[PDB]
DNA sequence: CGCGTAAGCAGTCCGCG
DNA sequence: GCGGACTGCTTAC
């Protein structure tokens, strides 16, 4: 097999490098790596190194790294550009590995890992280290075994021997039930002191190095704990056995208010799944508690025991093992969903950088560019120091506020990725600049033609049209592995929808789920197959449908995220390729598509009907489009149809036959006025939407920009087997919106777009009468809590305190003098509750953490001065008032003459 | 900590005769 | 009350 490293460090003089070699085997080196940069040359001095922009360059071979960053700092106390890959180990890899990397993830030593650590005086903060670990599991991945570490002695308490019988047992049994699938994988170690427990894990972490080293918060809190514990017990030297090559640095993370401290490990690959949640997920959490996010991704019931965590230990250390057991299972029942890991590990390969890396778009696509331009010889610019400075997005259409009936949407495929590529926008294919006319001349194609000889986007840039460059090149690499595995999502989703279908008619058998690869559209027979399937069966079948949907997703949406990335990043000023006139190049052209193609399709369509000035584009943000289809259904006439999936069918077909080939001829025009390189705008149909056939459903509405509701029928191609809400921007789709007011609102709508004005009003009626029996954490407000220092005046509110900071410093008083009890963290989420006129806590709302009850102390009190009424009007009937009125409907019966009988 | 802009709504402070 | 100036937060793209 070609070998694949693991992980690379630059230290001092040396690279450490641990990889995979020849034969499959894990192994270790120290490289005194001479690496090169480059000066540029007269033409006069032969050379096959070139800049970008086609300049000759000179290489320079260097004793060491450190020569090298020295000649960097000179070339600027000169004046003169140092070029070439300033980042050396980045060089190294592309030297050493110079081939598209093969990996196999088996070789790849993964760990996820949790401790516990009992404390009596709230939390245990890692920089202190001040309690003892008193459990760690440790799951490695190659072995596929949990390896449990648990202090039976301690200050705080000795204790019994965990049970693994006990621990596997139901709940109703008094047990932990431990899923029976890992039972056999623990790996079971008691210890009688701290100081052996710790001396024998750093063994085992010898034996089993960690390369990509995960679990919940470890990067924040797991890590830095385990590393200044064993620093304050032992001392550095033996700390610094936590990373392989012993060396480790406190690195300072700095955000816009403080900072906090992490261990960077050399030669650890830290990926801490809540942060790969985060930034791959595309979800907004209320709370990310480990027991929340596994509550949504897998319905798993919460991690239930009495007392708080500081009693644990003592009170029952045998659920306090098994839940700790049971924590790190979770993240890896998280990750074989979603598969953020293997994600990593692809994009992380694929650029040729240190997999932690990923994590940075800038540093993932200076890699490829580099390595890229590197085959060529090719030789990259220095990095420059730029302003930050403002700069143009989209266009969004001020839609008329209204309900909207029958309606079909239209969107750019990769828009900002196919803009770099039709207009061929990278540093160095930049020929020039041509005189600009206003945006509007060149949507209603009134300017003057920008070239004759280059492709052009509207803000006054020209590109070469004789090659592609770097960028469009890389971005289309990745823009195809984006749709290869979008494909996949879509068949899945299809094939989900089959199942849907089946499952309204099960038979009364026994029999298997069909092995089946839910990544490609069921053939014939597998359909005559399905439906000859019991209730079991498909259900099971619906799931894996589901979970191959969501390793679509996963690889797709993060594939999309990068190369939207990539134009992001030529807006960023710490970019290498920073730079604003091919930045604002794309979001400009993008501006003009959108206009320019409303024109088009308004024109096409008052042709078609027969009328002129009419808007058919009700509607559009960025690179998609909304119209209005109530004509064409009108055209043939409600009658005519035979069900709803009748007129889908027709509104389908029109789209595709009728409005994308127009929409095509409308670009294609475009790309010609602006001399593009290659005509790539494609605006494929998104949504079918209208009200079920025979029903008083509106079908949709609009409130403002970025805020409206859709019944759609049809997705991309999928045909539901029971209509979607599209929700954009409203209520219900904010994570501050109360978990039940969410699912009220979306009912509200759901009745409007479905059922009409009265069926809206009898469940309304409802929700007002019964609203105040719902828990109160379905109903609590949330709020992410920054800057509570810059408003807490003595523990009071200060001038232009917010809200929810205003609930947390009421919190905070009442709670004073309370070790115990939780506090709320700078930056993180809470809750937030109303409170009545004249209530204990002396303020108007009070505020607590997130994912969590409020504290047994001012539980009662908080239950019996929640304002039901503020609650009610600002998270339900302000909203609803928004939704109705735009909608041209009452949410409430208004009086009639027949009112009198 | 980690690519970009546009733009919505809650809330505070305060004007508005 | 409601809106504009402003801060804070969150979402659409
Ligand atoms: N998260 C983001 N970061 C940066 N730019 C974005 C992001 N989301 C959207 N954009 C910009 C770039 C997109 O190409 C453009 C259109 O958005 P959108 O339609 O959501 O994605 P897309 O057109 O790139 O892919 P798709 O083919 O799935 O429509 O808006
Ligand atoms: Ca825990
Ligand atoms: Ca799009
Ligand atoms: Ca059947
Ligand atoms: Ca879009
Ligand atoms: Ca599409």
């Amino acid at each position: 097999m070609k070998e694949f490293y693991l992980t690379v460090e630059q230290i001092g003089d040396s690279i450490f490098e641990r990889y995979i070699d020849s034969n499959g085997r894990e192994r270790t080196r120290e490289v005194e790596y001479k690496p090169s940069l480059f000066a540029h040359c007269p033409e006069s001095q032969a050379t096959k190194y070139f800049d970008i922009y086609g300049k000759p360059c000179t290489r320079k071979l260097f004793a060491n790294m450190r020569d090298a960053s020295q000649w960097i700092k000179r070339m600027e106390d000169i004046g003169l550009e140092a070029l070439g890959m300033d980042d050396f180990k980045l060089a190294y890899l592309s030297d050493t590995y110079n081939y598209e990397i093969k990996y196999d993830h088996t070789k790849i030593r993964v760990a996820n890992f949790d401790i516990e650590v009992t404390s009596p005086d709230g939390f245990p903060e890692p920089s202190q280290a001040k309690h003892p670990i008193d459990a760690i599991t440790h799951y490695d991945s190659i072995d596929d075994r949990f390896y449990v570490f648990d202090l039976l002695n301690s200050p705080y308490g000795n204790v019994e021997e965990w049970s693994i019988e006990i621990a596997a047992k139901l709940q109703e049994q008094g047990g932990d039930e431990v899923p029976s699938e890992i039972i056999d994988k623990i790996i079971y170690m008691p210890f009688d002191n701290e100081k052996e427990l710790l001396m024998e894990y750093l063994n085992f972490w010898q034996q089993k190095t960690p390369v990509i080293l995960t679990g919940w918060n470890v990067e924040s809190f797991a890590i830095p704990y385990v590393y200044n514990r064993i620093k304050n017990i032992f001392g550095e030297s033996t700390a610094k056995r936590l990373s392989p090559h012993r060396k480790t640095r406190v690195k300072v993370i700095e955000n816009m208010y403080g900072s906090r401290e992490i261990i960077t490990l050399f030669g650890i690959s830290v990926l801490d799944y809540i942060d790969l949640y985060k930034k791959f997920s595309f979800t907004n959490q209320p709370s990310y508690s480990l027991d929340y996010i596994s509550e949504f991704e897998l319905n798993v019931g919460k991690l239930k025991y009495d007392g708080p965590i500081s009693k644990l230990r003592e009170s029952n250390h045998q659920r306090y093992i098994s839940y700790n057991i049971i924590a790190v299972y979770r993240v890896l029942q998280i990750d074989a969903k979603r598969q953020f890991i293997n994600l990593s590990l692809d994009m992380g390969y694929y650029a040729k950088i240190q997999i932690q890396s990923v994590f940075s778009p800038i540093k993932t696509w200076d890699a490829i560019i580099f390595n890229s331009l590197k085959e060529q010889n090719k030789v990259i610019p220095q990095g420059r120091s730029h302003p930050v400075q403002p700069y143009p997005g989209a266009f969004v259409k001020e839609p008329i506020p209204n309900r909207y009936k029958y309606v079909m949407s239209f969107d750019l495929t990769s828009a900002y990725p196919s803009i770099i590529r039709q207009v061929n926008i990278s540093p160095e294919t930049i020929a020039g600049t041509f005189k600009v006319a206003p945006l509007h001349d060149y949507i209603n194609a009134v300017a003057e033609r920008p070239s004759d000889v280059y492709s052009c986007s509207p803000n006054g840039m020209m590109y070469y049209k004789d090659r592609d460059g770097v960028v469009p090149t890389e971005i289309t690499k990745v823009f195809n592995q984006r749709k290869e595995h979008k494909g996949y999502m879509l068949a899945a989703q299809r094939n989900g929808e089959i199942i849907k279908e089946a499952l309204h008619n099960p038979n009364l058998s026994v029999d298997e789920p069909l092995d089946v690869d839910y990544r490609f559209d069921f053939s014939d027979e597998i359909k005559e197959k399905i439906k000859k399937l019991s209730a079991k069966s498909l259900n099971e079948m619906l799931f894996r449908a589901q979970r191959t949907e969501v390793a679509g997703m996963t690889a797709q949406i993060n594939r999309k995220a990068l190369i939207n990335g990539l134009a992001g990043a030529l807006g960023n000023v710490w970019f290498r390729y920073y730079d604003l006139r091919n930045a604002t190049a794309i979001t400009t052209f993008g501006q003009m598509a959108l206009q320019w193609i409303e024109r088009k399709v308004n024109e096409y369509l008052n042709e078609v009907c027969g009328t002129e000035g009419e808007a058919f584009v009700l509607y559009g943000d960025t690179d998609s489009i909304y119209v209005s289809a109530d004509k064409i259904i009108d055209k043939v006439g409600e009658s005519k149809f035979r069900d709803t999936n009748h007129w889908v069918d027709f509104l389908d077909k029109f789209a595709r036959e009728r409005m994308e080939p127009a929409i095509d001829r409308g670009f294609r025009e475009m790309c010609e006025y602006m001399n593009n390189k290659q005509h790539l705008m494609f605006m494929d149909r998104e949504a079918i939407a209208g009200p079920p056939l025979g029903s008083k459903g509106i079908g949709g509405f609009w409130t403002g920009k970025k805020r409206y509701a859709l019944n759609v029928w049809d997705m991309e191609g999928t045909r539901y087997a029971e209509p979607k809400l599209k929700i954009m921007g409203l209520e219900t789709q904010k994570s501050s919106t109360p978990k039940a007011v969410q699912k009220a609102l979306k009912e509200c709508i759901r009745r409007m777009l479905q059922e009409g004005e009265e069926s809206l009003q009898e469940y309304f009626k409802e929700f007002e009468k019964e609203f105040r029996q719902l828990n109160y954490i379905s109903i609590a407000s949330v709020s992410s809590a920054n800057n509570i220092a810059k408003y807490d005046v003595g523990g009071f509110p200060g001038p232009k305190c917010p809200f929810h900071i205003r609930g947390i410093l009421t919190y905070n008083r009442a709670i004073k003098g309370n070790i115990d009890a939780p506090q709320v963290v700078e930056g993180e989420k809470v809750y937030v509750l109303p409170l009545r006129e004249g209530n204990p806590f002396g303020d108007k709302c009070i505020a607590w953490p997130s994912g969590t009850e409020i504290t047994d102390l001012i539980k009662d009190d908080v239950l019996h001065w929640m304002d039901y009424t503020v609650l009610l009007e600002k998270t339900f009937i302000k909203p609803l008032e928004g939704f109705t009125s735009a909608a041209k409907l009452d949410y409430e019966k208004k009086a009639s003459l027949f009112d009198m009988f």
